[PDB]
C-alpha cells in the first residue's frame, strides 16, 4: 500500500478502444527508448482501463521507475496527449501514517489489538511487538490504515482509551 | 557467550523501504566522511533488514569499527534519526565498568544505598563494604549496571553530590 500506490501512475486522455495490452506496449517502449529502465525486461506489469471515463492506471515493477515515468506527462499516444499523475493516495512521504500503539495490555494477542484498530477501517500493516524469548507482548503495536485518511480519526477515538487497568497512546510513529 | 556478537549493530528507526544495500552505502559513506574508519575498503559488510518491525542489523569487518560506529547514534537518514544499539547478547568483559561509591553514610545498610543506585537502572553487581567481625559499613560500596549506559548516568547524577553532611564520590573503579 504505502509503496504499493509508489508503482502505479494515473494515465488521462487515452485514446478511444485502446487495449490495455496496446497501452503496456506502449509505455514499456517509451520507457526503452528513453533510457529510463533500470534493469532489462518490462517496467510496466499491468494497465487497467476505465473505457467510460477514459483514463487508465499502469502498474510498475519498481518505484524508480514510476517516478521516472511521471517524465511522460503529456507524451503523443495514437495523436493525444496523455495526462500522466500520481495517484490520489500517492505518498511522497512513505511511512508518514504509520501508527505507533503503546499501552496495550500485555496479554492481548495479534487479533485483539487488530480489533481494537478494525473499528476504524481496514489494515494494510500491522505487529504486535513480542519478547523474541518469551513471545510474550512487549505492550505495543504499530499499524497502517488502507485508507490514510482514517488515520486522524483512529488517533482521535484511541488516544487515551481507557483499556482496562491501562491507557493507550496513539500516535504517528514518525 | 564473552566474546559473541562483536562485530554487530542494531539500528532502530530504519527508513520505511530502504533497502539492504542502500543503508549499507550510507554507513560505509558515514565511516569514511566522519573519519571511523580505519583502514582501506568498506567496514560495513553487510546489512540485514527485518522490515515487519523496521530494524536492521550492520555487520562490520572488525571489532574495533564497531565500537566507533555507536558514535553514529542518531545520524538522520531519510529524514529518520536512527537508534544504534549493542546486540542484546553482546556483553563488555566483567568489571569493565565497576563503580566506586565513595562518602556513604555508615548507619546505611546494603538496601538502602542499593537503593540510590538503582534509581539509575537495574544492577547486575553490588556490594557494600563491611567490618567482618561487627558487619558495619566502611562507607563504601561497589557496583555495576546491568546496562553500561547507565554507569555514566549514575556517574552524572551522584558524584559529587551533597548527601547529608558528605559529598559523593562516584567514579569508575579503575
Amino acid at each position: 500500500g504505502p509503496l504499493g500506490s509508489a508503482r502505479r501512475l494515473y494515465v488521462g486522455n487515452i485514446p478511444f478502444g485502446i487495449t490495455e495490452e496496446a497501452m503496456m506496449d506502449f509505455f514499456n517502449a517509451q520507457m526503452r527508448l528513453g533510457g529510463l529502465t533500470q534493469a532489462p525486461g518490462n517496467p510496466v506489469l499491468a494497465v487497467q482501463i476505465n473505457q467510460d471515463k477514459n483514463f487508465a492506471f499502469l502498474e510498475f515493477r519498481s518505484v524508480d521507475e514510476t517516478t521516472q515515468a511521471m517524465a511522460f506527462d503529456g507524451i503523443i499516444f495514437q495523436g493525444q496527449s496523455l495526462k500522466i499523475r500520481r495517484p490520489h493516495d500517492y505518498q511522497p512521504l512513505p511511512g508518514a501514517h504509520k501508527l505507533f500503539i503503546g499501552g496495550l495490555p500485555n496479554y492481548l494477542n495479534d487479533d485483539q489489538v487488530k480489533e481494537l484498530l478494525t473499528s476504524f477501517g481496514p489494515l494494510k500493516a500491522f505487529n504486535l511487538v513480542k519478547d523474541s524469548a518469551t513471545g510474550l507482548s512487549k505492550g505495543y503495536a504499530f499499524c497502517e490504515y488502507v485508507d490514510i485518511n482514517v488515520t486522524d480519526q483512529a488517533i482521535a477515538g484511541l488516544n487515551g482509551m481507557q483499556l482496562g487497568d491501562k491507557k493507550l497512546l496513539v500516535q504517528r510513529a514518525s
